[PDB]
């Protein structure tokens, strides 16, 4: 069966296009803005020298802090969102944050040569780039393959934007206290998902696919946090970060 999608769904893909519209800038424009991106010479991928000058960590801690409020900005708008108590509204923001950077970071993604390419090449950002932040190839490798497997699936914006809300509203995160709310407003969205899938999406699974990149996200998640931490120890990491940074991630 393909029932049509209701007035009310309609509304609910709508409002999502006009938020992500709002908080996804496609042109990169306000990069200039953040600390300068600095490449240190590290072909041989040192360690100890990556943790040494952090050389990459202050522009995309700018990055990812700016995302961040995005994110915050998209989730407000995600109908809903604004009925769940500010208690909830945060636990969900704070737990999903990184996951929804990692979703919406797939427009920037290109497969030509598997980047994030957000305009000239000071904004480019390779497996390197990320070495050169603190992060190591266990959690950069997967995030390369999850971003390439999500390419594959040719998401229409509308089930794009739809991935990401229902990630946000999810009620098995830790810390939710009404969860049977929160399943609620995801259901809403998984159901607007579900039956927009089976009468917009042309042939040649999809739903279970785009289900089973929200638990990659989870490992994804769990691995960044391991390795969040272990930047943090770093001497004289919190001035490379921001307090919105330090806040959703300490
Ligand atoms: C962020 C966005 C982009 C890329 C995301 C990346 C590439 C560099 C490395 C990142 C930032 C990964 C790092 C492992 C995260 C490390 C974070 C710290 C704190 C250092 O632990 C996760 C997501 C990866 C660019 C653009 O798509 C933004 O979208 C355009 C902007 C519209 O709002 C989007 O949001």
């Amino acid at each position: 069966l393909r029932p049509k999608l209701s007035e009310e769904q309609q509304r609910i893909i709508a409002i999502l296009l006009d938020a992500h519209h709002k908080t996804y800038d496609p042109t990169y424009s306000d990069f200039c803005q953040f600390r300068p991106p600095v490449r240190v010479n590290d072909g041989g991928g040192s360690v100890t020298l990556e943790l040494s000058q952090l050389s990459m960590l202050p522009h995309l801690a700018d990055l990812v802090s700016y995302s961040i409020q995005k994110v915050i900005g998209f989730a407000k708008m995600i109908p809903g969102f604004r009925d769940l108590t500010s208690e909830d509204q945060i636990v969900l923001l704070k737990s999903s944050a990184i996951e929804v950077i990692m979703l919406r970071s797939n427009e920037s993604f290109t497969m030509d040569d598997m980047s994030w390419t957000c305009g000239n090449q000071d904004y480019k950002y390779r497996v390197s780039d990320v070495t050169k932040a603190g992060h190591s190839l266990e959690l950069i490798e997967p995030l390369i393959k999850f971003q390439v497997g999500l390419k594959k699936l040719n998401l229409h914006e509308e089930e794009h934007v739809l991935l990401m809300a229902i990630c946000i509203v999810s009620p098995d995160r830790p810390g939710v206290q009404d969860a049977a709310l929160i399943e609620a407003i995801q259901d809403r969205l998984s159901n607007t998902l579900q039956t927009y899938i089976r009468c917009r999406h042309p042939p040649p699974l999809l739903y279970a696919k785009m289900i089973q990149k929200l638990a990659d996200l989870r490992s994804l998640n769990e691995e960044h946090s391991k390795q969040y931490r272990c930047l943090s120890f770093q001497p004289e990491c919190s001035m490379k970060l921001t307090p919105l940074v330090l806040e959703v991630f300490g």
